[PDB]
């Protein structure tokens, strides 16, 4: 679980 990957996947269903 990369953090960017989650920051990106956050803001990725935004």
């Amino acid at each position: 679980i990369n953090w960017k990957g989650i920051a990106a996947m956050a803001k990725k269903l935004l």
